[PDB]
C-alpha cells in the first residue's frame, strides 16, 4: 500500500493518513506522490497528486502555505486562500488537517473522546519558536486527554546540526540537551523525536505515539531534502469521521 495510518490508540471516529511518495504521477526527483507546489515540480503533477489524496481521505484538504512559523489557523477556514501557516486545527470534521514535509517533523493530534483534531509542521525553527504548544492551545481540549502522534521524519542519525540549533532548544529548554549528540567540531545529531516528546510531556499531553521511521533511510518510502535536495513533499493528515 502507498498509504500509511498512524498506529495510536485513536478514536475510531478520528482518522489519519500518512502519504508516502508513491502512488502518484510526479518523475524524477518528486518521484510520484509530491503534493508541493513551492518545491519546482510541474503545477499540473502536483494538482493530480492532491486530487489522488483527496479522493482516499473524502473531504477538502487544507493544504497551507508553510512557513516555518508558530502560527495556527482553523482548517475549517484556511480553504478559501491558503494562509501562511504551519499547524491548524478542526472540530467539526467538515476538513481534513493537513502538514506536507521531507525531513520535518509532522505531528498530529486528536483527544480521546474524538472532538478535536490537529495537525502541525515541526521543524526545528517551529518547534523550538513553540508551534506545538499553540497548537495544543488552540484545540481547547485537556492535554491529558490529548494524544500526539510523531509522523515520519529525518531521525537522529541523519539529521545534523551547528550550535545554533542546539542553543534555539537547550539554552531556554536545558532537559533538551538530551535529545542532542555532540559528535565533535561543534556539530551535533539532533533527535526530533526526542525533542518533540520531551515539549508535548512538558505541556502535559497524555501519550506520544510514533516516531519509528527516518526520511533519510527510507529512501522508498518518503522524500527528503537531506537526501535529495530538491524533491517532493509527502503529508500527513487528520480528520473527524463520525
Amino acid at each position: 500500500k502507498n498509504f500509511l495510518t498512524a498506529d495510536w490508540p485513536a478514536p475510531a471516529n478520528v482518522k489519519t493518513l500518512i502519504t508516502t511518495r508513491n502512488g502518484g504521477v510526479s518523475q524524477g526527483a518528486y518521484q510520484s506522490l509530491n503534493l508541493g507546489t513551492h518545491v519546482g515540480d510541474n503545477p499540473e503533477a502536483v494538482r493530480r497528486n492532491r486530487e489522488i489524496v483527496q479522493q482516499q481521505v473524502g473531504l477538502p484538504v487544507a493544504y497551507l502555505n508553510q512557513i516555518h512559523s508558530t502560527v495556527v489557523v482553523n482548517a475549517a477556514e484556511a480553504l478559501g486562500g491558503t494562509p501562511d501557516a504551519d499547524a491548524s486545527v478542526d472540530d467539526t470534521g467538515k476538513v481534513a488537517c493537513a502538514v506536507m514535509t521531507a525531513d520535518c517533523l509532522p505531528v498530529l493530534f486528536c483527544d480521546r473522546a474524538g472532538t478535536a483534531v490537529a495537525a502541525a509542521h515541526a521543524g526545528w525553527r517551529g518547534l523550538a519558536g513553540g508551534v506545538l504548544q499553540n497548537t495544543i492551545a488552540a484545540m481547547k481540549v485537556p492535554p491529558v486527554e490529548m494524544m500526539a502522534y510523531l509522523g515520519p521524519a529525518i531521525s537522529a542519525d541523519a539529521f545534523e546540526v551547528g550550535q545554533d540549533v542546539f542553543d534555539a532548544f537547550c539554552t531556554p529548554m536545558p532537559e533538551a540537551a538530551t535529545a542532542f549528540e555532540g559528535i565533535g567540531s561543534g556539530k551535533f545529531l539532533a533527535d526530533l523525536y526526542a525533542l518533540a516528546r520531551l515539549i508535548l510531556k512538558r505541556e502535559g499531553v497524555g501519550g506520544v505515539y510514533g516516531g519509528t521511521h527516518c526520511t533519510v533511510l527510507e529512501r522508498d518510502t518518503f522524500f527528503s531534502y537531506r537526501r535529495d535536495g530538491a524533491t517532493g513533499r509527502m503529508a500527513s493528515l487528520i480528520w473527524l469521521d463520525g
